[PDB]
């Protein structure tokens, strides 16, 4: 069966063919997003039924379409004409990526900033940035893309060394115009290179590096059935692949003895965002949802061995959709392997004499994608004893700007003239729960620290307290790092061989949340990112702390109008929503290219298993 | 001629020599302590002059003793007679591991509490607890340890998963009496084994693991020459032991172009605590000073290849003194090895068309210490771009005690019967530094938020503000996990090539800090785990941040006193103290033994290189 597989080319082919034959896909149209959906609640029981979703959008300026497609039975389930002024654009265009630029490059404004400047037009290159959500009017319900202009004085150059300041531009990408062009005055275009292979920078290359050989003799430990099935270490799962939110794990349970219990039935980055912190009107609209907006799937890596992925790598190479519904694979753009995590437990024994030692391991399920500057890998781990962990490494050139003379508040120096605004990188994971089946309730945990006195003489007593998240209006909950603050998701109708709730505790790293003022058009389009945890009843059309349409889309949509519905979330199909993020002023150490910074969060068994998991593990 | 070396055997057989010669080490005096004291400030101009430290106990009954001998010359520098009543006791020495069972066996009050519970003596373990300081006034100046038993039902039995709780016992050690024993009534012993060797427990071992080889063909990138010198990827440093703090690094440096740039003059963990959250009178005068008490580093295990440290392994085999000044070898009980860390930097750009990937590593100096049921490992990293790590896995086996009928506030549940009372483990980093040499600061930085208006119209600016620590008055410092704070250490009188002074940055774990009641006892003995972090003026007599003596010392020692002087801090040679632990609340997952728990911190640099320093590693 497998309904939870990867797409195929074919399932890919077939979703063109079946709106080409529907008359939803004529030579105006581009597929903006195309994505297979998860199973029917109940399903499973019910013979399969492939279900996939589109975007579509028309470049002669007619409305888009959202689309539910069944590959299975070759029809169309619903069609619908957006109203983009009303519930947002499309995502962003691949083949957009050059339009602001070379619109551009024949307009008279721009010409005369770069002319200004003696900036050769031929040299200067214009990223594709996002627009959001501002004062012009004119922009509602147009797709509009916003310019920012960096020199590149060679093919091979990095242009990012170079950022022109003063000067941005507004662009209507499908009636092919330029709306605005803002010029604030010259700055001194930074004239160092910042190329991380050219000699002269990196001077001579270290010699006293000696390899480091990984290798398994014997294979992997875990095996791969049905494309995308993974058995390790007790561990079940499958692993998806969608061009919006890129890796996608389903169905994570746990073979504890004979039975297979689930823990997370689907788990995902849902969304992120890159808010800056810098009030020049160059740059004070930009906010990136590199997964909203721009589709971080799309533009995962090729991932080579040894390089990329160390060890003895087993590849996924998921099928996604081109602009025109033909299939085209990513090779190798999912990593898979386990590795050795240092000691697992160990004790020596002074009363009985027995010295015992154990090796941890985990499973590593990774991809890595490129958004214009950045590069962010994801990685998801599993580890022997049950924890479950997601690491974001972030990487890449840093967004330059000018330094300015006199200094900033809301930007760094890097080099000579160069600057690097403030910003946040904040991800939203997405953890549909699934703790020994549906029926899960969320409870806060604090310290709770007692006072000296009657009980409590000496005043070293200390406890805590739980409080259970009864319905969505009283699940949107702040980090207290003070007071070790965890959520706790238990199952009350499943109790451990102690008569306790099984239960996973989710252990957060308490890193600042949105910092934006909460007046702000950020603070609303990402609403998510102001709280660290929010919990919602399960819906199939829930799936993004966003919305569907994130694209110069107002607040309106995403997890404050699904948190209005206060729905009973106390021994429910529930779902976790938690932000985390890396607040980044930038340092000289990440110029020209920046070393790998990280974030995540985990959550560990809290009496899910009747004693530890780990006994039968080999010496 | 590194005056830096470990401490060699003969080094140890000359302190003994000194001792015994001037009537300091007959057939009734016990070393508690001997170490190597580290060269004075400056001393790198004269002939090496290496002096040891040893505290020296009396089993009579006469005063101790502390000494300071210089084993260069053959003589003794100072020989002082403590008043323990006043300065604090010795450290618990490691044969009266048996003192406290032994006196017990024989006492008519214990004999009774063992007879009421049907239990046999010779199957019942006393740990020797550390005592701490209460209410007992008979106890000031005498050599005190607590009695908590433990059932042992054959010799290769876990007898944690026996406590025999409502029961107490206070010893004087050097007069062999019992001053108490305290019955508050029987609770049931628990039943069930915990021998987590057991088939019976384990059911059938795993078969599924297949290998994990890692090897260096080639051998390890880093190099060691005298002896414990290190040389690795521009690092320099120098691996030092001490049986009270364990591995101690020397000498932290990193080689910038032709310049070796010191960065931490000494990093330790100066003390280490356990306080128990039970406020039952059986357990809560229970903390324990693994590190100041119990000296950890006379505990480091003997490391094997394979099963504790995996791959190219170059150990260390540090020797100690026995009680009676007898060098002692820990063989392999310091673990150095390289590991690979995953992708160090990456880039694949869309306008320059360069893909760019290198690799991570980071060398590792480890090792691992057995206290009772706990076991320990301490780690120390540093990585390719100049991040120092610390991290700490907690492993062994929970302390045990009932659990009670209707539950608990302050206990876990961890078998039928069994409980674990609520702890925490509480580390103090002592970062004596030298950020491009002695003259530093430290600065705290908090973001920034800012309000929407004048000069930030759209309400997206966010800032950072630093706060000089300019005396110690105010260099006592608490986390801020909400606002992202920091703590800057930098050299004002050194400045990069963008004219801002270097910087290393410290980041905290943020965990919560002492929860004990402030006027309790453990709060004054352990004054320093109420905050996160201290800085004080260098001074060479202060080394722990409990005091020399911290076994049934009365509170205040160590920072609170140091602090106290209010030196200034703004551009001196400066020491850093960082509280790190973790509060556990005991899991079912944490027995029969637990997995390894984590906490720790690191240092990334701030400025204090030119740009990223890893632009010359090769693919
Ligand atoms: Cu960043
Ligand atoms: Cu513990
Ligand atoms: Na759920
Ligand atoms: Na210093």
């Amino acid at each position: 069966a497998s309904p939870f597989r990867l797409a195929s080319a074919g399932e890919i082919s077939e979703v063109q063919g079946i709106l080409r034959t529907a008359g939803l896909l004529g030579p105006e149209k581009r597929i903006a997003y195309l994505g297979v959906l998860d199973p029917a609640r109940g399903a499973g029981s019910e013979a399969e039924d492939r279900r996939f979703r589109v975007f579509i959008h028309d470049v002669s300026g007619a409305r888009p379409q959202e689309v539910t497609v069944s590959v299975t039975n070759g029809t169309v389930i619903s069609a619908v004409e957006l109203d983009t002024a009303a519930t947002g654009e499309l995502p962003v265009l691949e083949e957009e990526f050059e339009v602001v630029e070379q619109l551009l490059a024949t307009d008279e404004r721009w010409l005369k900033a770069l002319a200004a400047r003696n900036l050769d037009v031929s040299k200067v290159r214009v990223a594709p940035l996002s627009a959001g959500v501002f004062e012009y009017a004119e922009e509602r319900g147009r797709r509009i893309l916003r310019g920012l202009a960096f020199v590149q004085d060679f093919p091979e150059d990095s242009a990012w060394a170079h950022p022109v300041d003063g000067l941005v531009a507004y662009v209507d990408v499908v009636s092919k115009e330029v709306t605005r062009v803002i010029d604030t005055g010259v700055f001194p275009v930074p004239a160092e290179h910042g190329n991380y292979t050219d000699p002269e920078l990196t001077g001579p290359l270290r010699t006293t590096q000696k390899p480091i050989s990984i290798t398994q003799p014997e294979g992997p430990s875990f095996t791969v059935t049905g494309g995308n099935h993974i058995e390790w270490e007790k561990w079940s799962l499958d692993v998806g692949f969608d061009v919006r939110e890129g890796v996608v794990l389903h169905n994570i349970a746990f073979r504890d003895g004979d039975r297979l219990r689930p823990i997370i039935n689907r788990a995902s980055i849902a969304e992120m965002v890159v808010p800056y912190g810098d009030p020049s009107p160059i740059r004070s609209w930009q906010n990136y949802f590199d997964t909203g907006e721009y589709l971080v799937g799309q533009y995962a890596n090729s991932l080579e061995l040894g390089c990329d992925c160390l060890g003895d790598i087993t590849y996924l190479s998921p099928v996604i959709s081109d602009a025109f519904g033909n299939p085209r694979e990513i090779r190798n753009g999912i990593c898979m392997h386990e590795e050795d995590w240092g000691i697992l437990a160990k004790h020596s024994d002074l009363w009985s004499g027995i010295n015992y030692t154990r090796r941890n391991r985990r499973m590593v399920i990774s991809f890595f994608t490129t958004i214009g500057n950045y590069d962010y890998g994801f990685y998801w781990y599993l580890y022997l004893d049950g924890t479950i962990e997601f690491e974001a490494k972030a990487t890449g050139v840093v967004f330059t700007s000018a330094f300015p003379e006199g200094g900033s508040d809301n930007i760094s120096q890097l080099a000579p003239g160069l600057g690097a605004p403030f910003h946040q990188h904040i991800f939203s994971a997405r953890l549909d729960m699934a703790i020994d089946g549906f029926t899960n309730r969320v409870e806060e945990e604090d310290v709770v620290r007692q006072t000296m006195g009657p009980g409590n003489e000496r005043g070293n007593a200390f406890s805590r307290k739980r409080t259970v998240l009864t319905r969505e209006s009283e699940a949107v909950r702040e980090a207290d790092a003070r007071t070790g603050r965890t959520w706790i998701i238990s199952n009350p109708e499943s109790k451990n061989r102690l008569n306790e709730p099984v239960g996973y505790k989710l252990h957060a790293h308490n890193q600042p949340t949105l910092l934006a003022d909460p007046g702000s058009s950020i603070a609303r389009r990402a609403a998510f990112a102001t709280k660290d945890l929010w919990v919602t009843r399960y819906a199939d059309d829930e799936r993004y702390p966003t919305g569907d349409f994130v694209n110069q889309h107002s607040g309106g949509a995403g997890l404050p109008s699904y948190i209005a519905q206060d729905r009973d979330i106390d021994g429910q199909d529930i779902v976790v929503w938690h932000t985390f993020g890396l607040t980044h002023f930038p340092r000289v150490e990440d110029w020209p290219i920046m070393p790998v910074d990280t974030v995540g969060f985990k959550l560990r068994p809290e009496g899910f298993f009747d004693r530890s998991p780990v006994l039968d593990v080999p010496a």
